[PDB]
């Protein structure tokens, strides 16, 4: 198989703001198809609020609509810490974190399914602390570029919380029963050594290096089948998630099966008014 | 257990409309917290493209936070048509549902997600055609109140399209396997009787006592405890949607244990800079 | 729009294909359905080893004929679908056969169709039975069990009550007993039979064979986790590569230089 | 099985000594009979009651002479109404003398699920709420023409998400099932034969003389088979956990073949063992 | 997040013995909450016969009733094994170990269980070799501490046995499927730090040292809230087991719902006799 | 208690059972092993719908010949293993093309039948393993690689995917992490990195391939058939839902059958009687 030049893979980026509207977080875009969602709430390491992940789910939106982009990167600000989890501070009693208005909310949740959901691979770029609900946050995207200050952990039992959804048993998936119930169970921290040795994070770099080396895995994507990409996050997701993942497997046939002469016979028929002819179609084994 | 107050079940519903700035559906709410969405398209048997989708999905998001809703009615207007599933005069040949900016969507996909992952029950009130993706979606409602008059059934294989998704797997979770074959292999028309025999539908009416009856059931539901409805929704859904299931499930259990005196000292204790003592909380067998 | 009754119903041409064949009969229609017919009504068409390989045999050339769309498994005579293994395992292998088949398969049930030749019918994607159908599971009565796809599959069909019911008591079921259970799909007249199930294929057939075969494979992947998306995502692949973006991976390797995917837009 | 001895006489034998808040009888033909004995609370059980039942059921599956089990309630008025709400604590359970808050009917739930012998209810009158989950994870329900069914959760505060939920839904479909716990209504016992919730319905004065029937034709069943095949059909639900008991089972067998008595002959002789003399089938 | 302080956790740990009336085995309690059961039949490499397993059944059933109890360690005697499987000197031809009265019991099947629902964590402190049921049963708890010492493996195609249960299943969900099936095909033994490398255990550490940083562990797990730590178990367990494992992590969110007015209120109602108002519990989204 | 490395490390002696393959190469050993070898290294041992057709042939008589034990899949030369769909004769309509114009995924045909084989299926790996070919490896129970093997998936390069085993089943062997990378940057991997992700079983000197890999296969020689194919079932099993099942239990029916509780009912048969189950002492 022929390969990317490393000189593109390293080429300059330009990023245009997009943040505009955006209290919690930065949102930016590289004229080459990548889409970044920064938290930016250092002073707390980038713990987020619900403010902060509404801005997320909307920032992600926008991403997946944009048809220019084709990779998604998440981080935090600074180099101290990629996300600290639910902020604390305003972790209510009533089962959520209150906005300014009062209203309880846990909706990182719906942040977690939309990365899920999203059809374009989600890079998680960590420099310093990924903690707690920040934690499963880099494990829900698809691939993770450490750096070589990185530190990795649970919190939960500590703080009066816990993940029982994906941050469990996605976990698992990832760095096995005996792993996930140590990291889980415990509450230590991990660095980023331990994280790769146990297959929790892709690769890691001295901090120097973090954005290039993430924007050359983003770059080696960028060059492959969208169309291929998307499936196979499909059927990646579809051995964790039942029928949920039988919903985006199944889904992506759908699309592909419209591109057909067949398929398209069936619709042209019906706004036709006639009966469809499928014949034409031979019949694969 | 006593029961509900049957003169209550059967007291005037007062609507109010929240329709403004909707296109192609109505929105409604009663005083008692019941939302109304009522696909309205009639001069296309409620065939959906993508902007009502998109309104569908907003007044469903409107819906679940909205404190004082406990139940939302899925609906069509006129009495021939519940929903006939995507409008086929927009369906493109490059895998989806043309806007009129050009791109094309599958978003009933979103939408399908959301009905699952709602909080609060979500009922579908059947009257005329379910049929195609408009029959998915009242498959994906928890409950489905029919009409005598109301007729189910796919058409994929005869369009040119399939629901490999939900719309087949949760089908057979419902008919069982030898009738969600036949259903989607023949693509014929069953009428209300047989959907009911088939456990497809929870209870037929006459057609004029469709509304009545609809509301009777949401406010039986209506006295009984949310978080209890919540909590059954998602364990229901965990036997279907594998990790995707546990995320519902566990977040409940969640914002549970966020309601507890040690939940509580967690966060207090990580507040306070100290250490948490749970020892106070005596450990369950 | 349906299709007219009057071709639903119109007479069928059947022309033999069971040259070779010992313990079958295999036929196929001018309109696409094959018919695999056990043939050992003295024994109430119980299979042994040779007649499974047989009926192997004709569904693997069933698959591969692309004038076939739907296949009929049935038994002949009219007192016995299949009375399952010869008294006096490589009817697994033709479980996971049917199972596996792209075309949908039919069981056409008259008289019994009982333990593995229950089983059978179960596998079927649609079963049509006679009024004089009769069906159970006998495991436990002679010391066997299947406790496969004739276990977790037939609770996917009747529910985990029924099927405990069906496998520890071994009663026999009547045609009616089946089809408020939900273990078949229709019940005729004796006389009906084939003429009913020729019009349920032929309703298959005027359908989309892409569809179908989609269909089927995500109704397997709701019951068989890994090999269930095996099947699923397969038809996938072959979709993607009906694609111009498919293509173009292709086309870029033979003619080794890089594919470009920038003029296929990135949908939602 | 001819009417002669389907429908023999029925008599039991009292092995009830000790328990408090249940009956216990075997029949000679090998039926274990446990009997929920709280009539004045429509059978709810107490911690106490649960103990006893997991108690009595741990009896039958140890005791050679008994093939299938019946779980009933006393009286003709209630099968079982669930957990006693009068002992419920607020500290996340049922409350027993010691104060000590218990869950223990989901002990009883996988000892139910995981007992290789088939556990048939008899239902007479009420089985509603956690009374209602019991007899569903029976493998089989035999019911009185007066029998009431149904779930209280959201109207009493609880719910039952796990086999109470999902197995349910296994049972009468899902969307059954959701309105089955969405709206807490009750279900006569038409109601639940057209749904499939229970397998027959009787005319109450036959309860017993029916329930009975339904064990001997499975008495006279392979005891090996049947107990293969409840693992099979538990395996469709839960995942390792079935996978371990339908495993388990093929190494009981596997330890009664020459093949596999030769490894453990082997190490006992402290020699390799040499299994070329068994043939490898395809 | 604030640790405890290594002096604590590597204080002296003083225990209390619990074991009479057993034959096979040891059962000892520490003062600050750990149970340790001592599998004492070293003569025979500490392999369980079906009175060896009823006690450590009895054991663990005592264990998770001690509400002074937080967690479970499972060792052998002695520094040679930690457990080497079923005593095949006991194992009869007709399907399972035989008693001393001739009853064949796979009674460690029920343990295996046991160990998987104790809602206290449960640690395997391993010193030599874990080999066979013993191999599973090491796999079964949470975490295993191995010494430098310890070798494991199974046997069971060489000794005429198989657990295809959480011994196949399992074992693949902490190495990965092709070390399970190396494990299982080939029958090899691994040292401790093969062991480490595949994840089959979680640290290793000098013999010496083995008791002093099994309690280390323990004590972390002491400090962090019992229900977090149960409903975790619960949702690993429920990546695994199906229904069984929703049983669960389902059984949990039902004790935190206990604890809630809204729960209690619907309690109250029925003791009370009158209809339950659950609409003082605001909904939350 | 274990065998000899005398005897692991003897020599083997081959016989050829190739007669009327045209893609592959097909032998068995003395002692139990069965090898199948890949024969078209000028495509890199790339695999056209006839090479599938005879790798499946030859996989179901090894299956069913009662000498052989244990099956070898293998690539002629040093220079690749298999290195997935022959793109040479891909086709439009959904397949790969064969002489007649039939589009064929039958690949998928084989992997299935990899997966229920009661036989040990060990992947001998030099070179490229990559795409299908790197599913094919995988797919096999143990995969035994050379210093020299090379692994990897093309498919969002090349314009395909496997979306079935290829993606779910990598994932229970490197974690989904791994899986992502593996499908998403197809990128090539060493042997070294193999090892170290826990893609392969071990990793041995070139010139020692075919040694190593023999004593594997006779370590599981020694052991009993009967284990291993149950412990096989209920390894695939953890994966494959009811089908996984379906092989599970059936080995328990055949176990069953081998009892005299199971032999109750031809007994009965011989003897003109009804069965009689209440002889049959019941186990807890
Ligand atoms: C290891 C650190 C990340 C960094 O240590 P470091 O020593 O560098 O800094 P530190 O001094 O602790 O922190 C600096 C400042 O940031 C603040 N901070 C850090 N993390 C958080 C935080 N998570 N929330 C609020 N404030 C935080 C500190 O309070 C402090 O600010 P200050 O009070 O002086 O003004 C540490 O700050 C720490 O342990 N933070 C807490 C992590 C944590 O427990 N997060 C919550 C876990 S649970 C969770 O995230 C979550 C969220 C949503 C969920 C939704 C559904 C289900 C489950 C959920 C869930 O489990
Ligand atoms: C429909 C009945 C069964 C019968 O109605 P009926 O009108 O014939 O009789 P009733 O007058 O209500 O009852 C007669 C007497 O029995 C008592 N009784 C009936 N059921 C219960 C009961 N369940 N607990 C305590 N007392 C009960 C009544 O209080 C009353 O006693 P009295 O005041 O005269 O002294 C009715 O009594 C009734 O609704 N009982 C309550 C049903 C109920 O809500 N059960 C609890 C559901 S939740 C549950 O069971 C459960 C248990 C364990 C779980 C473990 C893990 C996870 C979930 C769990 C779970 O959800
Ligand atoms: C059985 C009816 C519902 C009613 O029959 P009826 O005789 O009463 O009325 P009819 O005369 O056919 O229709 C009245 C008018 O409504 C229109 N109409 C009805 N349904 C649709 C429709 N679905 N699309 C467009 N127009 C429709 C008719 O064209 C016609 O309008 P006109 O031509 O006079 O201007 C019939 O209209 C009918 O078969 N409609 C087509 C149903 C159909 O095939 N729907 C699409 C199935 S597939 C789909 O929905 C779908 C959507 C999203 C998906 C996303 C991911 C994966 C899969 C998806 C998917 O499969
Ligand atoms: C590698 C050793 C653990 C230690 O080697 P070492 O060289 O240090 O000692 P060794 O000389 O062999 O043993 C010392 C003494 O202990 C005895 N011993 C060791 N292990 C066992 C043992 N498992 N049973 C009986 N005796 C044993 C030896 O016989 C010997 O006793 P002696 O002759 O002097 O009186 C070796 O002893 C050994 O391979 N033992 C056998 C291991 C084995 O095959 N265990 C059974 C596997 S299967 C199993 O456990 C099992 C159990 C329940 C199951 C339930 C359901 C489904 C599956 C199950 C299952 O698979
Ligand atoms: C990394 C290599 C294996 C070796 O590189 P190397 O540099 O040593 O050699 P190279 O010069 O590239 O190749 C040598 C010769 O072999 C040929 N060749 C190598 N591999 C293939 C090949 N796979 N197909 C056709 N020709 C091939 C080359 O074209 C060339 O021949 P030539 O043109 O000079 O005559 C490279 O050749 C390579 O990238 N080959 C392509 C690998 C590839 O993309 N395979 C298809 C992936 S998708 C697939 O396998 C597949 C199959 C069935 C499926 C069924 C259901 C669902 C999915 C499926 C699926 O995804
Ligand atoms: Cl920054
Ligand atoms: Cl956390
Ligand atoms: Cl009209
Ligand atoms: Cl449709
Ligand atoms: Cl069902
Ligand atoms: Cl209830
Ligand atoms: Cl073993
Ligand atoms: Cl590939």
């Amino acid at each position: 198989m022929i390969y990317p030049d490393e000189a593109m893979l390293y080429a300059p980026v330009e990023w245009h703001d997009c943040s505009e509207g955006f209290e919690d977080i930065r949102y930016e875009k590289s004229t080459d198809g990548i889409a970044k969602i920064t938290i930016n709430r250092p002073q707390v390491r980038n713990a987020f609020r619900p403010l902060t992940v509404k801005e997320m789910i909307q920032a992600l939106a926008d991403a997946r609509y944009d048809d220019n982009i084709g990779v998604i990167i998440l981080t935090g600000a600074g180099d101290k810490a990629f996300c600290s989890g639910g902020d604390q501070k305003v972790r209510g009693d009533y089962g959520g974190y209150k906005d300014d208005s009062g209203v309880h909310h846990l909706n990182v949740l719906d942040f977690q399914r939309q990365i899920r959901t999203c059809p374009k691979p989600v890079v998680a770029m960590v420099a310093g602390y990924s903690i707690g609900g920040g934690h499963v946050l880099h494990m829900m995207c698809d691939l993770t570029i450490a750096a070589d200050n990185a530190i990795f952990g649970q919190t939960g039992p500590k703080v009066g919380s816990f993940d029982g959804g994906w941050g469990a048993s996605y976990m698992a998936r990832i760095v096995g029963q005996k792993k996930a119930r140590e990291i889980w169970f415990l509450c230590r921290q991990y660095d980023a050594k331990q994280a790769l040795d146990m297959g929790l994070v892709n690769t890691v770099v001295p901090l120097a290096d973090l954005e290039k080396e993430t924007v050359r895995w983003c770059r080696e994507m960028l060059q492959n089948s969208p169309m291929a990409l998307r499936c196979l996050k499909a059927a990646l997701n579809a051995d964790c998630d039942g029928q949920a993942g039988l919903q985006e497997l199944a889904g992506n046939a759908t699309m592909l099966f419209y591109m057909t002469e067949e398929g398209q016979e069936g619709r042209n028929a019906f706004n036709q008014k006639r009966q469809p002819d499928f014949s034409k179609f031979k019949r694969n084994p």
